[PDB]
């Protein structure tokens, strides 16, 4: 089951999965990407590993407007936990794997890039991620137009609904 959750900025795709998270307990694996505040982006994991990657105070040749990204600081914490949370989810289909965001300060990474499309074609594994509603690289296209997959355009009007939907397309 590969859920894609996409919306305008703003809207709660971050804090829908951090309710998704809580909900599945232990069968969650993954990351979240919180602002700081807004001056930058930090990665949170589902073992409680935090760590800004993006920033107006960053310089840097990967840029999102004013957001300089740190592609090694993002890689550290994100490449290790999506690789457990993979080998985890083909072994034990109860595990759900967490992908918040598949969107342009993340695609920077190559190492991101390649894992995230052996993980959202890899049929035998259980997916929650989100992209943003704009297609600003072609992994975000991509992702889209997974597929199977099930997708929903997060709203101000199914926000505070949708959770028991995508929870029940899950197993419960
Ligand atoms: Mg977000
Ligand atoms: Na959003
Ligand atoms: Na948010």
């Amino acid at each position: 089951m590969k859920i894609i959750i996409t919306g305008e900025p703003g809207v709660g795709k971050t804090t829908l999965v951090k309710k998704i998270v809580e909900r599945l307990g232990k069968r969650a694996i993954g990351f979240w990407t919180e602002e700081v505040r807004r001056t930058g982006f930090r990665i949170i994991t589902t073992e409680g590993k935090k760590k800004i990657f993006s920033s107006k105070f960053f310089t840097s040749k990967k840029l999102v407007g004013s957001y300089g990204v740190n592609v090694q600081y993002f890689e550290e914490l994100a490449i290790p936990i999506l690789e457990r949370a993979y080998r985890e989810a083909k072994k034990d289909r109860r595990k759900v794997i967490i992908i918040d965001e598949i969107g342009k300060m993340e695609l920077f990474s190559k190492k991101f890039r390649d894992l995230v499309r052996q993980i959202m074609h890899d049929p035998n594994v259980n997916v929650v991620a989100t992209i943003p509603i704009r297609d600003v690289h072609p992994l975000v296209k991509e992702i889209r137009r997974l597929p199977g997959a099930v997708l929903i355009e997060l709203t101000p009007e199914n926000r505070d609904v949708i959770l028991e939907d995508i929870l029940s397309l899950l197993e419960r």
